[PDB]
């Protein structure tokens, strides 16, 4: 399976550091059927961003309706390949469980491939991190129709504390059981779980090195050069 | 006051039909020194919108963040890096399924005003406020929720949204919306004076389609119309037509 790197760029950039920044990604030398790597720009930077981005890199966007709101239909029509679906900012404009799963419902008949976010807050770390993620992955899991085409991501909310990349592990581990009860043991080897907490180039070699991680979506590391040393330690 | 009439796509369009769309609007012969015409397309639409739409179109988004930089929004700093000239703030869409409250529309002003962006501003009050007399109540907390950050008052705009007359089975007339319009220009007379209350444009924003616009755009405290679904059409020409 293929490891999968991604740039969550937020609400950030202007046309000129958009520009710096593609040219700096594109002199990465990968390989797009050994590795994913997906660029996902505000909204209104999406087709300046697509045309500087060489066709080796993906691109898509940071939300989508589940009916100021970009519809599916309206990906679709425009040839944006993913989207980003129930990131915790999202969820801290109130998306709930619910929302997720109508979100990707929507983007899925649509055919968009979805990154989908989840993961438990401090307070749940009362021992309740299994059951906080086996509901929230419950509440949208068999709406899957390729494993290959709806990527996970763990967003360890749980501050001033710091996740370990042990503690990360044992996680995906879990969503991976998740999915193996929930859809099948073949579907659970097939689909990618992305590590989306601190990601910088300190530490993403000890998290992608672990069995159950199989890249990352990355926010403010993916703002600068350095982000291509990221994607490095995922080739 | 020049007249003002903006087409807010709401989530539609295709590359294909936007170009279609775009040139039937171009063919119109109207003057932007008279009439201010402003298209607020889809984000991701507004590249491909603001280059096929002669320059007598002014350009805008649906939305705008109340924070700065630093998932899914674009702030006010964005949109003047791009050169966007309007955004659109409250629309009822946003009060209903996203939440939206006074104190983000107010926020959201603020940072638009900051940025050199000029707003369309919605509001209006529902079904059951109507229905207990709290039109001129629920008007004025909306307004004034705002209207002290209001610096050239030519760069804001005002919409009038009668919910209650907007999926309820109610229709609301031409006079009815007058006297709302009448009413929100006295709440600007009485907080900011009578020069900015008489600059002010004050947009009806109900069902506006080519059937109703003339009896709305002529009474006196209407300034045009924020149109939905007939803005995705070739006779939005027509609409524009009853404001030349
Ligand atoms: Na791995
Ligand atoms: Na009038």
């Amino acid at each position: 399976r293929k490891y999968f790197v991604a740039a969550n760029w937020k609400c950030n950039g202007t046309l000129e550091s958009i520009k710096s920044l593609t040219n700096s990604f594109n002199n990465l030398d990968f390989d797009p059927s050994k590795l994913d790597v997906v660029v996902f720009p505000v909204s209104v930077h999406y087709d300046h961003t697509r045309k500087l981005l060489q066709s080796k890199f993906s691109t898509g966007i940071q939300n989508v309706s589940k009916f100021g709101e970009v519809s599916a239909e309206i990906a679709k029509d425009l040839n944006i390949e993913y989207v980003i679906i129930g990131h915790f900012e999202r969820r801290k404009f109130h998306e709930t469980d619910e929302d997720v799963r109508e979100k990707l419902q929507a983007s899925l008949k649509n055919n968009l491939k979805a990154v989908v976010c989840f993961g438990e807050s401090l307070e749940q770390r009362q021992n309740k991190t299994i059951e906080v993620i086996t509901k929230q992955v419950k509440a949208f899991v068999d709406l899957i129709d390729n494993f290959d085409n709806v990527i996970l991501v763990y967003e360890p909310l749980w501050t001033g504390k710091t996740a370990t990349p042990e503690q990360a592990q044992l996680v995906h581990k879990e969503i991976r059981k998740i999915v193996k009860d929930t859809c099948g043991e073949k579907q659970a080897n097939q689909i990618r779980i992305l590590y989306g907490g601190s990601v910088n180039t300190e530490n993403c070699s000890s998290l992608i090195q672990q069995e159950d991680i199989d890249g990352f979506l990355v926010g403010n590391a993916s703002l600068k050069e350095s982000f291509v040393d990221i994607i490095k330690s995922a080739m």
